This record gives C-alpha cells, sequence and structure tokens, in this order.
C-alpha cells in the first residue's frame, strides 16, 4: 500500500539535500511531486533522477517571489491535479552572530526563510481548504527554532517565527474545519550541501556535546517524518513540532 | 514493505485502547508482539483479535511488578527472539486535583505510570543494548506531560516524570553507542475505554477550547506514530516528544 | 535599596501601557530612563508624568527606523551616560489569520515587532559589551511567542522570532564574556491601550478557558519582572523566558 | 524610600539550612518575611537559623520532607510561631549519580520520596492551609534545568524534577480556577555552588565548561533566592503555572 496515495505535493527547495530526499520518498509512496529551486540545470537533473514527468517535475521558483506562488500552484494543478500537500523547505543560512549580522543579510535570509514559508502557508490554506484532500502543510523549522546558536542569529529568528506562525495557521484551519493540517519539522544537523559547504561543520556538530549520537543525520531521516506528516496516518496531528535531531535538544 | 520487519515488541497494556491498536499495526508491519494486562480473560481474547501465537501473544503482567518484567522479557525472547522494541503504554488515571489527592491514590498511580515505565526502560536498555538490533523504547506520556490539568494532579506528575526520564535514558544510550533510542509519545484525548468510562469526557474534550479540531482522536492515531518510532525510519530520532493531540497544546 | 542604582535604560514604546509602567518602576528603582514613541505630544507628557529631565526623557523614535537607533543611543548617553539596559518593548498587532494577512500587514508588523527588536539588540550588544555595566537586554515577546492564536498570524511569527533570536544573542554574549544578558518576557493579556482599542478583547481573554485567573493583568505585572531582569539580582539569568500570564500557557 | 517586598509574609522553606534554601531564607528575612526552615540535621539547622536572625523572624524545625505526618506539625508549629502561613518553598531535594540503566530500585524510591512525594505533600498541604484567606499565597516548587532537559547520569533526578514541573501546573490551574488566592510556580536553577555540588567531586568544573554553562561558571545561592523573592511577593500576582529559569544560559543552547 502506497502511504501517500492520491497526494499531490509542492516541495520548495526540492532539488538538493533534505528537499530532494523528501521528494524522492514522496514519489516512492505514491505522491505526484513538484520540486522548486532557483537554478534550472540543477532542478531538471534533480527531477529526472527521481522519475519521469508522470510523477515528478521541476519548476523554477524563488520561494521569496510572492507572485510566482500562484503560478506554482496553477502549474502543479495542471500537471497532477489539486495540490494536497505543501512542504515549505526552501531555506538559507548566514553564519553571523546577531551582533555581526548586516541588515542586508538579515533581510535576505528572512525573505526566504520566513516570507517564503508565509507565502506558501497562506496560499496553501486558500487553495486546499474545504476540498476533502487531507491537506497537509509541513513547514521546515529547525532545532534552531527551539534553541539558540551564537553564530546563527538571523536563522534563529526565522526558524522560531516559522515555529509559532505554523501553530496559528494550524489552529485557524482546525477551528474552521478546513481539512488542512499544519506542523513543523525540526531537523538537527543533517549532511547536506548546506552543511557540506560549511568547512568543518560536520566534525563540529558530530561532537558529543552537540549531537549525542556522535554523528550528523542524513536527508532520508527528514524525508520519513515528512511522509508520516503528509499522509492520512497523521490526521490527528496539527500544530505540533516533530524533532529528528540525534538527541541535540534533549540535553 | 514491512516497516517493522524483524522487530520484536513488548507492549504493556496492549489489550485495550491505544495499546491494542499499537500491537495491531505493529503486526501489520511485520513485528512479533507481546501484549500485557492485569485481567487474563480480557487480555486473552485481545491477543487473538489481532492474530495467533506466531505474531502476538498475551502475558499476564502488572507493569508495576518489577520481578515480572524479567519473566516478561524471558518469555518474549524464547517465543520470538531478542526483544527490539519496548512500548511502555500501561497507565491509569485518577480524577482528583492535587489538593484532593489521597496519598494512597498518589502512590497507586505512580507505581503504574512512573515505576512501571522505569522498570521497562531500565530493563529494556540492559537487554537490548549493543546488539545491533535498532532498539527503540517508546514511552507513552501525554499532553498531560506538557500542560497541567486542574483535576489530574497525580497523572500530571507521572507524565512529566516520564517525559524527562526518557531524555536521560535517550542521552545515555546515545552517548554510549548502545544502539537504543528512547522517545516519548504525547496523545491528546483519544476515544478508548479509559475515556469511555469517564462520563461526559468525550464531549467535554471535544469542545473547541480543549481540542481545536472539535473531536477526539482514535487509537490508530497513536499506533501510526509508534510504528514510525519503532522502525529504522526514525534512527536519528531520540529524546524527542511526539505530540498527536488535534491541536490541544498548540493553543 | 534602589534595585537599579546607576542603571541607564532605553525603553522603546515607553509612552503607554506596559512600556510606560516599565519606565515608571525603573525610575522608582533609581534608573535613568529614555522612553520612545512616535507621538511627541503623548510622549512628552508620559515622561513628565513620571519625573523630570533628570531621571527620564522622551525621544521621538520609530523602532523600525534603523538609523535613528544610533541617534537614540547617542542622545541617551549624552543625557545620562553609558546605556546599561535596553527594553525592546515597542510592538503592534494585526487581527488577521495567516490565511487573511495581507503582505502589507505582514511587512508592517514585522518591521516594528521583529526588525525593531533586532536593531535594538544588535546595537545594544555593540554599545554595552565589555564595559562592566551589568548590561541587560530585555526583549518583549508574548504568550503568543509560545502558543498560536488563529487570528494573530503575523504577530505569532514576530513573537516566536523574538523568542529564539534572543537566545542566540544571549549565548554569544555569554560565551564572549561581554557582560550583557539577554532575556525575553512573555506577558499574557494585560490591560493596555492595545487591548482597550480591540473591542471585546478583555472580555474574551478573561474567560477561564483563556486566562485561568479569570481576568487580565495590568502593566505593573510586567514592570516588576522587568525590574528583576534589569537588576544585578538576575546576573545568572540569560537566554530564558519569563512568563507572566495568569496561567494562560499552563493549560 | 523603598519598602520590604515581603512585608507580612510567613514562609516555610524546606531544606533551608544549607545552600539554595539557606539563601532563600536569608533574603526572605531581609525583605520582611517571617521564616521557618527545615532540614534533617538539627545541629546544622539551629545554627542556620541563628546566623540569619532571632526567633522573632526565623526558626528551625527538624523535618524530613518525605515524612507526611510531620508536615502537619510543621504547619501547626509555623502558625503558632508566626501566624497563618502564606508562602511555601518546596526546596528540599537530593541527587543520585546513576543512569536510568544503573539506578537501583532502592535509589529510585529514596530519591522520589524526597524530591517528588515531599513536594507533593508540601503543595497539597499548602493549598489546604492557605486557600481562601486572601493572603497572597505563593507556593514555589524547586525543579531544575533537569526538569527541562535530560542528564545521562541523573535518571531518577530527571524523573523527579519533570514531575515537579508539571504537577505544579495542575495545582496552579486548580488554584486559579477556584479563586483560592494561591499561586504555584516552579524555579529551575542551572548549576549552583552549594554543598550538594561541592561534595560531588569535579561537578563544578564539569558544569563550568562552556559546552554546559555558556557563562563559563556556575551560579550562587543568592541567584535563586532573588527569583524566589519575586515569586513570593505580590509583585508576581499575575504569575502562576510558569517556569523561572536561572541557569547561566544552560538550556538556551
Ligand atoms: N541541513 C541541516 O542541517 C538542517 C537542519 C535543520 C533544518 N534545516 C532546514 O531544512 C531545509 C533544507 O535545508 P538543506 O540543508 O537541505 O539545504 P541545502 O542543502 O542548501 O538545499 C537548499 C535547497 O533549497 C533550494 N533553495 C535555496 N534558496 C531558495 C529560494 N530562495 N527559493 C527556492 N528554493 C531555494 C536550493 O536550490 P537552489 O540553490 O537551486 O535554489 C536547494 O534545492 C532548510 O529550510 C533548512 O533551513 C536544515
Ligand atoms: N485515552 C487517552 O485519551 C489518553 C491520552 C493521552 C495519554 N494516554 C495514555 O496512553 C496510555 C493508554 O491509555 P488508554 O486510554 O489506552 O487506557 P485504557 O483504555 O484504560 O487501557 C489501558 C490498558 O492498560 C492495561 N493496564 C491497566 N493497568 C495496568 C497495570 N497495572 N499493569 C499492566 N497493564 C495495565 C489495561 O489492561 P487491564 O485492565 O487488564 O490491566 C488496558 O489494556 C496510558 O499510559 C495513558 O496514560 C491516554
Ligand atoms: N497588552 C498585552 O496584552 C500584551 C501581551 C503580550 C505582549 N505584549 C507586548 O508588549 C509590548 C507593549 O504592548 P502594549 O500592550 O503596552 O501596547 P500599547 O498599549 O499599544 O503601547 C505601545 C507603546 O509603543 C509605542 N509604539 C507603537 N509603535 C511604535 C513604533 N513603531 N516605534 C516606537 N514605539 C511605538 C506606542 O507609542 P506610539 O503609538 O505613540 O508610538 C506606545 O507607547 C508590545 O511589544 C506587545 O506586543 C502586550
Ligand atoms: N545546586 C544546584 O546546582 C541545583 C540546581 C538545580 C536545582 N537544585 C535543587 O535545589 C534544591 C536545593 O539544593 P542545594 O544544591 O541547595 O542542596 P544542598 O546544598 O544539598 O542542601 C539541601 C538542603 O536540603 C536539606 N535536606 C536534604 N534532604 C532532606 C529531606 N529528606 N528533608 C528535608 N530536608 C532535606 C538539607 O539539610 P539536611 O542535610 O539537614 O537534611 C539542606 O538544608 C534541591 O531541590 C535541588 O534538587 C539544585
Ligand atoms: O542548517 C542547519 C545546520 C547546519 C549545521 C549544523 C546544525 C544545523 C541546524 O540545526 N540547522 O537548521
Ligand atoms: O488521561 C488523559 C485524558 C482524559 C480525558 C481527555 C484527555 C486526556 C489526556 O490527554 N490524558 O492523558
Ligand atoms: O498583544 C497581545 C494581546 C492582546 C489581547 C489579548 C491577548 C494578547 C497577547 O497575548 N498579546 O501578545
Ligand atoms: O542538582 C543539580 C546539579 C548538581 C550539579 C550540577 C548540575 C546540577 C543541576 O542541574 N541540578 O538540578
Ligand atoms: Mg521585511
Ligand atoms: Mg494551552
Ligand atoms: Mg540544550
Amino acid at each position: 500500500t502506497d502511504r501517500l496515495k492520491g497526494k499531490v505535493a509542492i516541495v520548495t527547495g526540492g532539488t538538493l539535500g533534505i528537499g530532494l530526499a523528501i521528494a524522492d520518498k514522496f514519489v516512492e509512496e505514491g505522491a505526484k511531486v513538484v520540486i522548486t529551486g532557483r537554478h534550472a540545470d540543477v532542478g531538471e537533473k534533480a527531477a529526472k533522477s527521481i522519475g519521469g514527468t508522470d510523477v515528478i517535475r521541476f519548476v523554477q521558483h524563488d520561494a521569496s517571489d510572492e507572485a510566482g506562488w500562484t503560478k506554482l500552484f496553477d502549474t502543479t494543478e495542471e500537471a497532477f491535479g489539486p495540490v494536497t500537500t505543501v512542504v515549505n523547505n526552501a531555506g538559507i543560512a548566514v553564519s553571523k552572530s546577531v551582533e555581526d549580522t548586516t541588515t542586508e543579510e538579515w533581510r535576505k535570509l528572512l525573505s526566504v526563510n520566513l516570507d517564503g514559508v508565509f507565502f506558501g502557508t497562506r496560499l496553501g490554506i486558500q487553495r486546499m481548504k474545504n476540498k476533502g484532500l487531507g491537506a497537509s502543510i509541513i513547514n521546515m523549522s529547525s532545532i534552531e527554532g527551539l534553541v539558540g546558536d551564537p553564530t546563527q542569529g538571523a536563522y534563529n529568528a526565522s526558524k522560531g517565527a516559522v515555529r509559532i506562525m505554523s501553530k496559528s495557521a494550524a489552529l485557524d484551519c482546525a477551528l474552521k474545519d478546513y481539512d488542512v493540517r499544519v506542523n513543523t519539522v525540526h531537523p538537527g544537523p543533517i549532511k547536506t550541501p548546506l552543511v557540506d559547504d560549511a568547512e568543518g561543520a560536520e566534525e563540529f556538530f558530530s561532537q558529543r556535546t552537540k549531537t549525542p549520537m556522535g554523528h550528523i543525520g542524513e536527508p532520508n531521516d527528514i524525508a520519513w517524518i515528512c511522509v508520516y506528516l503528509a499522509s492520512d496516518e497523521s490526521k490527528f496531528a496539527t500544530g505540533a513540532e516533530f524533532v529528528v535531531d540525534g538527541g541535540y535538544t534533549a540535553q
């Protein structure tokens, strides 16, 4: 039995890392999937590496581009039918303390990590409510929405915003019987291009004082909890935080 | 396609309500299960409803009886092989505020809800560590381990204890590369005999000021998260809290 | 006897409501205080209502105005000497679900509630670090930085961002021995002009299902926890959340 | 001029003869409260009381917090000395350096009888004795950062402090819904220099590592006393069911 039977998903930033693995396991469990990203070559190769146009397709869309979001839903519904599932995964990092954060860096990171999740959640509610789809919006927070990090100040702001904004949306949808659920996923450190391109990041976060398991995670670790959250298995889960972090926040 | 292929699970209180559904879906995903209960009559047919002696068996056992835990593991192990999965689900309730709680009520509830979880977790670590089994201890807390209830004082105490004790155990297992994960599950109100017997409770907890979804969940809602937590899909999840509560704690 | 002897505090949005009472009790405990606000008429009287130019002054400044923050510190230090204490209290509300929030409303609320706190915290760290001042940055979050509200989506986002960004700042100041602490305050409902102008709000949040105490608080309730956080009494408190909410988030 | 922040209050501080409790007793008296401190060792207890003030403001009572019957005599004794009790600090607690795996059942029951049952006995009796008297009554239950995060080598302690954390919310809610005029809150110290820490070899050094306490040092008993003063005063009349964390940044990372 396919765990995402009948589901049609948008996965922002689905061409690399966590987003790519969410896409991969979404198709594996029966979902039609549109992945987005900014770079077209990367995006088209990523999509075909999972399957053909009958199951998965790439759409060039910056998650911070408000107007492009309506085209994204229209295109996705054209190819596969009504969207049932939105994974707001696109996100960037900035290695600066609050003290050392430039306003340009601040605004740039928030435009993607916060405005883009807002745009996808607001539009996802409008387009998916009251259709009996078992709709599910999965917003990618982080353990950095739960704890602080002295060199990720703007990132911390954005992931904590996503954490609580998601509860507002969850509550509204539940109280209004919209048949739309909203939850946040909080990965610990995961081996991705994001982490690979940060020199010494994996060794640093593999320290026992950081990740008690003594190693960082893999993209599939996050894909599988997103499968649970996209599926009707989680029909009673809303407004909740799902932490897959090697024990990071437990100490 | 069997998400729990090769797993051997103990499920305390697995003859009614949430425990019964956990066993049901554990076997559907390929796991041998031993369920426990104090009443041999109710417990014997409960085992048969899911299947036969090649998948599931009943073992009479009070969760607060420390010596029986050793017999429970021995019994399970020669029946099905080395135990891989422990779901500490057995629990009782008392409808008293802290002020109105008698010491006998206090002690009785904690012997099951706190001592029993301790016995299963402690022995579960001893018997499952260092065997490459992908061991998982799943400790049933509650939303009542996350927020208070004015007339569930003893219950709140037990569920907050389970919440943080599981983190201790998760951290020690991770730091010692024991290959045992420990997580807690936090159901909101769920239609079970425990709830069916408290008169007017389902209606009370279906109010929007309690559960935002306007209804209470079903035992299968808790079964599917335990499936995720018992499987190797969650191998980076330890010391974390998984909340399935219809939005109850999100407001 | 004076619990804030020698302290020099900037209190943004100090002309009404909570900020006014913070300023009041700060001057009462021997702090020198600059309050800010947008309306000069209201602000000059607000300052005069507490004391003369020797203990308190008003500066017209919009917390979203980044360049003005540098002038605001300069003006405060000219008047009273080096700033020891920054209370990022200016904030606004928008009564819209996520689904109904206009992008105009989103950007406007975040410019005050989030950018304003970022500007104040970042400059505060730069201007107060390494000067033996027992410096303290107090960032005004809300219970709405902890739980969601279906009709305050952007507000929830802002208060969640403030909650976790403040931890980042607290950690970096602690690790670098800056002698700057950073904490967040999380009021529940408080009788202020913000609540009074919102028709039916006080009645709604006084419901026992919302505030278990059956009434909302008053500005001095937040003033006194801010005095504690500004004083050297709290020299071991950093990165933490101080909730004064009538029991709102305890259920 | 300023004013005694605990004028008219009457406090019971369990385990108030050493460490955090002693500092809570000391600053409670400084702020105008009348205090009874408890402890198991009368020698330590009687000198503790005398070091803070006379019997007009503070007295010692030998009492084991696990001893339910003694709680009644304790409140009776405090009433006769000072008047109706207004403030209960459930501070007595002990530790056990064992993982969950390595905890003997005897270590388990002993720690919980003090850390959990003792806080239950004091909270329940505090409510019964202080409800409906308009005293501005406040129950302060001593949890820990170890009621918020785990520690691999304090499994029973973690259990006890997580229980205190949530049981206090139950009591806060019932008290508020019933208009008892009794607030209940928990305090969560990070590592604090006390006899409990001093007697654990290498504990202060371990918890001074930046990976544990970002401030690079542990706190002192007055750090906890001053938040308890706030919680006992009518200044916190709108605070109930909440967690007050004074930990040098430990749980912020
Ligand atoms: N890696 C971790 O340790 C970790 C931990 C916790 C949370 N997270 C979160 O999980 C999410 C995935 O992170 P990751 O580690 O997989 O990052 P990654 O390896 O850098 O992948 C980034 C993906 O997002 C796309 N992307 C970047 N900017 C975008 C924009 N403006 N609009 C649309 N798409 C964009 C990228 O494609 P293009 O470059 O072609 O646009 C790429 O497909 C992020 O939200 C991150 O904050 C990551
Ligand atoms: N129902 C809810 O809304 C809800 C919500 C959150 C959390 N929970 C938690 O989830 C767990 C299951 O609750 P439920 O609603 O399924 O309870 P339930 O309907 O009362 O079923 C409890 C099961 O536990 C067994 N049990 C009772 N006392 C026992 C003991 N001393 N030793 C061993 N087994 C015992 C019972 O069998 P016998 O009668 O034969 O002993 C029964 O099989 C509990 O830990 C509860 O605290 C429940
Ligand atoms: N009241 C509650 O129940 C409650 C609960 C939780 C949190 N809070 C938070 O507490 C803080 C104060 O709220 P309140 O209820 O006291 O609000 P209020 O009664 O509306 O007072 C707000 C104060 O901030 C000033 N202000 C508004 N916009 C500003 C800007 N852009 N720059 C500088 N100052 C500005 C106002 O003066 P001008 O209008 O003249 O500028 C006024 O002095 C806010 O951060 C709010 O989010 C309030
Ligand atoms: N120190 C820390 O770093 C830290 C951090 C977080 C929380 N805490 C908590 O803070 C509280 C105080 O700890 P502390 O570090 O100040 O401990 P401490 O220095 O060991 O002092 C403990 C006090 O409690 C008394 N006590 C011990 N067992 C008792 C019992 N059964 N009944 C009554 N009194 C008893 C002791 O007196 P006798 O010796 O006369 O019995 C002593 O007066 C405890 O709840 C602890 O769990 C401590
Ligand atoms: O992007 C990241 C990351 C990179 C490297 C280590 C930890 C983390 C984390 O927690 N998030 O969200
Ligand atoms: O025992 C209970 C209960 C009873 C009635 C409604 C909800 C709940 C819950 O969440 N737990 O744990
Ligand atoms: O501004 C507010 C407010 C107004 C009225 C009721 C509750 C609240 C709250 O929680 N915040 O933050
Ligand atoms: O009792 C203690 C203790 C002792 C030594 C170091 C840390 C801690 C702590 O967090 N609690 O609660
Ligand atoms: Mg902006
Ligand atoms: Mg709540
Ligand atoms: Mg931590």
